């Protein structure tokens, strides 16, 4: 009965100056304003984002994790620092300081804190060597975007670099980032209501309907971020549609709502009717307590949904902590 | 018990020289192959879609009803003939020639074919116009696509041509089209399946959240295309978006939730576990039977999941006949 929380995000002590050494306008950069208490996430001299301590102080995150009863929190790179626009080694580079910013992260408790490493996925190779470097060095697996340009899910660059992980038994969390749209969701924050959750949606369905689960080994262990974005609900018409027009069978063989049990998804549905059927179509033993601790928009009663809930005293274990366990391999 | 099919689509029997007199390139035309039983969309000259008989022989749809148990069907126009694109005359002259078209259609048993008019949104005159004249010739209300180039229906132009309807009681339909996402949605139809979903999804938001449902008048009957799209699901997170971020509570005044009865939604969700999802969010007295005949992703058991549900049997009627009556006007 501990209780893992596995999406979550942080950000690193980078200073203005390191930053440019990168790209004075691409990098991001932490700046703490006087207190220690708030600040906000820069990108070269834009404010980017406001942010407070529970982001980047883990003493801080450890009281806050004593007062939710989080004994295990994952935490991983914010979606900004994924860089996949870079150059190629720049990024490789980029992404081996993370990956060592975070474990220093996790060393002040790392009995409580797990990290999870990002990668440099533009070239397939540094990306596979950088996600098997930081395994061995601590991770408990890596955290990607969903897309890439326009490479979504089914290109073979992102199969490939699946392939390598399923097989060193590297988890992996797909995380949605660099949302699509491109002009006409700019007000209201929008762009995380419905860009983000069509595009995890859009990344499940780039690797049923593309086939990829057939050429994937079995052993993968992926989850996919916000419950799977509009899935879970979606599903009934993908299978339908698969039924009815063959150039949506084109390469997918089974009907697509039997691939419900090669991939994970964390619970950040954030209503309970909503919840239950995610677990329904997901199946009580693959959903997996997360919280996008600290953003605004994470549940402040972390695992409330999940527990405030009608559902079996076995599940509420398995997505709260079984689940969790079994997929990073925590004791 | 009578048994109401309000989603559905035609397409009138175009000439290609017709077409060219608009446009040679963006005109559509419908091109029968010899036998008169199949048949294809054409742009100009290119091959849009293929399509059956059914979307132009009403005749032949009579009897196509009869072996569903469909009493009276609501059809309307393919979102391809919109045209919001074009010049705002030729437009209004477009439109006033189609519903022209699909008044003839269902003037082959106007007891059992009701039919829709489509406007010329882009002109907020034009439209209102279009949209009255077209009321009192036959139809029974409008169908509008959801978004206008980068102006979602939060754009006060779209908002003016609602609160008309809302007052002449011209009831509204809004069916997602001209899908987002640029390159990368490119195969296997996507597009229907991520894209339109979250279209009809935005769509709902734009009005809740710029506080549209304040300003437009209660009277207005308005139901969304497909579900509602991924919505019933995704309302929980607008609901703790709205809680935390002050920027969504920034035009919408009551938590998001409260408006889901300014609007309908059709059943083509095409799985019971969200039907039954989508009715509690919806209210049993909220959700009309569609079934996007005759396109091919649209159930050919018309009625079928909403009778192989769960659901009480005042629901059942209310979805099937009760609802769609009292929207539409239909005796
Ligand atoms: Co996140
Ligand atoms: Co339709």
């Amino acid at each position: 009965k501990p209780r893992i929380d596995m999406h979550s995000h942080f950000f690193p002590r980078i200073s203005e100056q390191e930053a440019a050494k990168f790209d004075a306008n691409h990098a991001p950069w932490l700046q703490v304003s006087a207190k220690g208490d708030t600040g906000s996430i820069m990108m070269g001299k834009n404010n980017f984002r406001p942010v407070y301590q529970a982001l980047w102080d883990p003493a801080f995150r450890i009281e806050e994790m004593d007062a939710q009863g989080v004994d295990v929190q994952v935490t991983c790179a914010t979606p900004v620092m994924f860089g996949y626009t870079w150059e190629a080694n720049k990024a490789a580079q980029w992404a081996e300081r993370m990956n060592d910013f975070a474990l220093e992260f996790a060393a002040h408790n790392p009995q409580r804190i797990k990290v999870l490493a990002q990668v440099p996925l533009q070239d397939l190779d540094l990306a596979c060597k950088e996600a098997s470097r930081a395994v061995a060095a601590g991770h408990l697996g890596i955290q990607i975007g969903n897309h890439l340009g326009d490479k979504d899910l089914d290109d073979a660059t992102l199969e490939a670099f699946l392939t390598h992980c399923a097989n060193e038994d590297i988890p992996i969390l797909v995380h949605p980032w660099d949302m699509m749209g491109g002009q006409r969701m700019k007000k209201w924050m929008l762009p995380w209501l419905v860009a983000m959750p069509a595009e995890t949606q859009l990344a499940i369905l780039s690797l049923i309907l593309s086939g990829a689960f057939e050429r994937i080994p079995k052993s993968l262990k992926i989850c996919f971020g916000h419950g799977g974005g509009s899935f879970a609900f979606l599903l009934g018409r993908v299978d339908n549609a698969w039924r009815h027009r063959d150039i949506v069978r084109e390469d997918c063989p089974r009907p697509p709502s039997e691939y419900v049990d090669r991939f994970f998804v964390d619970s950040a549905v954030f209503n309970p009717g909503a919840l239950e059927l995610l677990v329904s179509v997901m199946g009580e033993d693959r959903v997996m307590l997360g919280s996008d601790y600290p953003f605004p928009l994470g549940e402040q009663k972390i695992g409330g949904l999940v527990l405030s809930s009608n559902l079996g005293e076995s599940a509420k274990d398995k997505i709260i902590s079984g689940n969790a366990s079994k997929f990073f391999n925590i004791n």
